[PDB]
């Protein structure tokens, strides 16, 4: 998975990530890459590098395709799809699109694919948010970022993306991604705002403490609403899978 860094070109700075600066780039002259920048002391190098290696593995059309990494210097280097659109959260909040619900609905289909296939793998995101969606430039979302806030050294915490038990007991599971998910869901559909918008995260956690949720966007249908809010059962147990959020999700697309 090593790629040689002489392979790169770097053609424009696309602005810091979560983790470190990111690069468009060509491959060999030719291919399109983003070229994102480790920032230098701020992972768990060794622990990241053999994960890497392991995610280099997972291939599916809704995830941001991984092709390599450049380890035999600092700063890390990591090779991936270029999404020409960005990232989700600053697409939704770009008024011009002026996006139709069936759009909104398609953003979500593709994240719960990628999703439905990382839980195939029983493998955890632990950070899912629109901000950490991308979009490429036929508009489809793809979802990255999973997993690597396990090798960030050690305010930044996604409280507002987390369930109960995750606040109260630090219990990471499926159903805490499904939670986020359903938050995810939230962003889409209220174009872009902040969960909770209104609230410090320290009132989240309390209001979460007391059962209560985020409410239905405008733009959510009945039907929308219905798939989002199950995310949030309390107990844990009782939250859907990915794979019938999916199902629930193309039976409103084939509906509405
Ligand atoms: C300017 C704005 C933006 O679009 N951003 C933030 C700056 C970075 C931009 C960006 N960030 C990325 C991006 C690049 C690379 C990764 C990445 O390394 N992901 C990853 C890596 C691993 C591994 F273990 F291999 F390190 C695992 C999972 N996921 C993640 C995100 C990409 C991209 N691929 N295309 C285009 C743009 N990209 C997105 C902010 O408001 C609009
Ligand atoms: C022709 C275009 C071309 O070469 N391109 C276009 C983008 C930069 C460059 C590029 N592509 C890839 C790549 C992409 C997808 C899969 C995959 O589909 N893997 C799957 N696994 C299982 C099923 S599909 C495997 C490898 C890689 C690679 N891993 N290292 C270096 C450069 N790479
Ligand atoms: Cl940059």
């Amino acid at each position: 998975w090593e790629i040689d860094p002489k392979d790169l070109t770097f053609l424009k700075e696309l602005g810091t990530g979560q983790f470190g600066v990111v690069k468009y780039g060509k491959w060999r002259g030719q291919y399109d890459v983003a070229i994102k920048m480790i920032k230098e002391g701020s992972m768990s190098e060794d622990e990241f590098i053999e994960e890497a290696k392991v995610m280099m593995n997972l291939s599916h059309e809704k995830l941001v395709q991984l092709y390599g990494v450049c380890t035999k210097q600092r700063p890390i280097f990591i090779i991936t799809e270029y999404m020409a659109n960005g990232c989700l959260l600053n697409y939704l909040r770009e008024m011009r699109h002026r996006f139709q619900t069936q759009q909104l609905l398609e953003m979500c289909k593709d994240v719960c694919e990628a999703m439905e296939y990382l839980e195939s793998k029983q493998f955890l995101h632990r950070d899912l948010a629109a901000r950490n969606c991308l979009v490429n430039d036929q508009g489809v979302v793809k979802v990255s970022d999973f997993g690597l806030s396990r090798y960030v050294l050690d305010s930044k915490f996604p409280v507002r993306w987390s369930p109960p038990e995750v606040l109260m007991y630090s219990k990471f599971s499926s159903k805490s991604d499904i939670w986020a998910f359903g938050v995810l869901m939230w962003e889409i559909y209220s174009l872009g705002k902040m969960p909770y918008e209104r609230f410090t995260n320290s009132e989240t956690a309390e209001h979460i403490a007391q059962g209560l949720r985020l409410y239905r966007p405008h733009l959510a249908s009945e039907k929308v609403y219905t798939i989002m809010y199950s995310c949030w059962h309390e107990k844990a147990d009782e939250r859907p899978t990915f794979k019938i959020l999916l199902s629930n999700i193309l039976d409103v697309m084939d509906e509405e």
